[PDB]
């Protein structure tokens, strides 16, 4: 048989047969390879068995919880350190050094998200800046309360159509702009980053580690900051005590009814042992070429925790607090 993985484009359908050709080589546990453009169509995919896994952000392990799909988170990206290991993260707000601004004063400023309905990116500051964004509830569109909130932003995924703010600071070219995927160079964790960096935002909504992994020297990350919830700004290193938000770790989803939560969970637990940090200098399963990112897995992550069984999208989820 085969656990059938789910790449949401190319590159990640490139490395899935890197993986498979030496899984092979290996005499390790089998994976296939099926190629989608999205988390929705994998999402499908699986409910409709043409694969059985993929990785998800929390915003997605949400989508893929509810019927017609009734998914399931079966093993959680482990992130840390050996040392000290996790399986959650903080969705902070950062911004250049030198502002005056905090949380509380955002109206009018340039934002940068890591895409449409994922966590730290949308679902986090969304939620948190409510009370300032006068929305007037269904049926009026959280975008649409949102886009007359900030002036312009980067939103991966927002339907440029009815939202052109929401797609205004992308850096897509042509049909690519604010695209859901890494034709769009400001998407996700690192692209919401460089909208930041490349001074298109005032504030990126992304994760604890991702100036550190973007930037080595520590000199270049004194010139960044996050604002923190009792209208603060404090540096990078203080997320813990500065952040909007604590989420558990991107997980790999399967069938909730025949998911072979067994079969995965086997195939991930070699393929971790054989080609997961620092274990094999021909196949690296966190690990991504130069210009990717986070291909199928994350490029930071240091392995998988198992997920007790039955255990629901709902529950999975349900371990997060809004900064309180
Ligand atoms: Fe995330």
């Amino acid at each position: 048989r085969s656990v059938q993985w789910c790449a949401v484009s190319n590159p990640e359908a490139t490395k899935c047969f890197q993986w498979q050709r030496n899984m092979r080589k290996v005499r390790g546990p089998p994976v296939s390879c099926i190629k989608r453009d999205s988390p929705i169509q994998c999402i499908q995919a699986i409910a409709e068995n043409r694969a059985d896994a993929v990785t998800l952000d929390g915003g997605f392990i949400y989508e893929a919880g509810l019927a017609p799909y009734k998914l399931r988170p079966v093993a959680a990206e482990v992130y840390g350190t050996e040392r000290q290991p996790r399986t959650h993260y903080y969705a902070v707000a950062v911004v250049k050094k030198g502002g005056s601004f905090q949380l509380n004063e955002l109206q009018g400023l340039k934002s940068c998200h890591t895409g449409l309905r994922r966590t730290a990116g949308w679902n986090v500051p969304i939620g948190t800046l409510r009370p300032f964004l006068n929305w007037t509830g269904p049926p009026e569109p959280i975008e649409a309360a949102v886009a007359r909130f900030f002036s312009a932003s980067c939103v991966p995924g927002a339907d440029k159509g009815q939202f052109p703010n929401l797609c205004r600071l992308c850096a897509g070219t042509g049909e690519n702009k604010c695209a859901f995927s890494s034709q769009e160079p400001y998407f996700s964790y690192s692209g919401a980053f460089k909208c930041l960096r490349d001074g298109a935002g005032d504030v990126a909504f992304i994760r604890e580690s991702t100036v550190f992994e973007d930037l080595s020297d520590e000199a270049e990350r004194d010139e960044y900051e996050l604002l923190c919830p009792d209208n603060t700004r404090k540096p990078v290193d203080k997320f813990k005590d500065c952040h909007l938000a604590r989420v558990p770790s991107h997980a790999v989803v399967a069938r909730s009814v025949n998911g072979k939560e067994d079969a995965i969970w086997n195939l991930l637990r070699q393929a971790q042992e054989k080609f997961g940090k620092d274990k094999s200098p021909k196949f690296q399963l966190f690990g991504s070429p130069s210009g990717q990112k986070d291909l199928l897995f994350k490029d930071s992550a240091i392995g998988f925790s198992r997920v007790p069984p039955r255990i629901d999208s709902g529950l999975y989820l349900g371990s997060g607090y809004f900064t309180a």
